[PDB]
């Protein structure tokens, strides 16, 4: 007995209370050897690249991606995503855009997007857009990164607190490790969830289940 065909979040949208994740450092830097740089395939490159090893984590954002659209808040059409990349690249998410589970196809996809600058359908499902985040954001909305360093909520008690036209855009690090700074130019409020530190899909998990209770999804 709910609507089976919700409206599709976009930026476009300044009104609709929603939630917002923005998945920040994300990983994801294409290379001609075209695949996406990471730390199980790509060991002797990234070492003669000079780079840390372990900083190269797409499985990362493309985990946090499937958690993310597979949830009932997605569906329910309360849910936007949004991508960070280390090197400063700005990913609009369509709602209804279908992730690859496999790494190989997500990889492929990450770089078509990223040469491209879109993925068609003649509709957008994923758009590099400009640079502020806070363009693209609801006018009224909250903005909380999750820290494993802050005091920790309850995700329901947080969420039931915001005005009826209050939306919510929580920052994750898209990464394993990792200083909790990457969005103190759009925060002004630092939140725990725990107290053990949570893979980044875990923290997406649960911040949807939180906000599902509380939106009676």
């Amino acid at each position: 007995l709910v609507p089976q065909a919700p409206p599709v979040l976009t930026s476009k949208d300044k009104i609709t209370k929603r939630m917002i994740v923005v998945l920040a450092m994300a990983s994801l830097e294409t290379h001609k050897i075209y695949v996406l740089l990471n730390c199980d395939d790509h060991q002797g490159l990234l070492k003669k690249m000079g780079r840390d090893i372990s900083e190269a984590r797409p499985d990362i954002t493309h985990q946090c991606l499937l958690t993310l659209l597979d949830s009932p808040i997605n569906k329910a059409g309360k849910l936007q995503v949004y991508i960070q990349t280390s090197r400063g690249i700005l990913i609009e998410v369509n709602p209804t855009v279908r992730i690859p589970r496999t790494f190989k196809r997500f990889s492929g996809l990450m770089v078509q997007l990223l040469h491209k600058l879109s993925i068609r359908s003649e509709e957008k499902l994923l758009k590099v857009i400009k640079n502020p985040i806070t363009d693209h954001l609801p006018t009224k909305c909250r903005k909380v990164t999750l820290s494993f360093d802050a005091p920790v909520i309850r995700v329901q008690d947080y969420i039931e607190k915001l005005d009826d036209d209050e939306s919510i855009c929580v920052f994750v690090g898209a990464m394993a490790r990792g200083k909790d700074n990457f969005a103190d130019e759009y925060v002004d409020e630092k939140v725990g969830l725990s107290n053990y530190p949570l893979s980044a899909s875990v923290a997406c998990s649960k911040f949807c289940h939180g906000a599902e209770d509380a939106w009676n999804i």
